[PDB]
C-alpha cells in the first residue's frame, strides 16, 4: 500500500478487490469512463491519505459499501434515490455528494 502504518498492505488487498468488481461490473461511453475512474480515484486517493488503521480501515469499509450499493442500482434491485439515501448522511464533502450520486442514477 501506499501509506506505510502497518497492516497497510492488507488493508489495499481489499482496496484492489473493489476497484476489480467495478470493471466487472460494467464489462460502454466515453463519459461513463470518465465518472468510474472518478469514483475509483475518489476512494483510493482517500485511503492513501489516511495516516493510521482505523481511518484506512473506515475508507475501505465505505467503499466496500458503495460497491454494493453499485450492485443493487445496476442490477435493479433499489433505486438510485434509495442507493444515495444510504450514504448521503455519513458523506461530508458535498463534491463526493454530487459524483456519488450522479453515478448512481448513471447504474439506473
Amino acid at each position: 500500500a501506499m501509506p506505510s502504518y502497518n497492516n497497510a498492505r492488507l488493508l489495499e488487498k481489499r482496496l484492489q478487490n473493489c476497484d476489480t468488481q467495478l470493471n466487472q461490473f460494467f464489462n460502454l461511453s466515453i463519459k461513463f469512463l470518465q465518472q468510474l475512474n472518478q469514483i475509483k480515484y475518489f476512494y483510493n486517493s482517500a485511503f492513501n491519505k489516511t495516516e493510521n488503521e482505523d481511518d484506512g480501515l473506515e475508507v475501505v469499509e465505505e467503499y466496500e459499501n458503495f460497491i454494493s450499493l453499485v450492485s443493487q442500482v445496476k442490477s435493479g434491485q433499489i433505486n438510485a434515490d434509495k442507493a444515495f439515501e444510504t450514504i448521503k448522511d455519513t458523506t461530508e464533502s458535498r463534491q463526493a455528494d454530487v459524483i456519488i450520486a450522479n453515478f448512481f442514477k448513471v447504474c439506473e
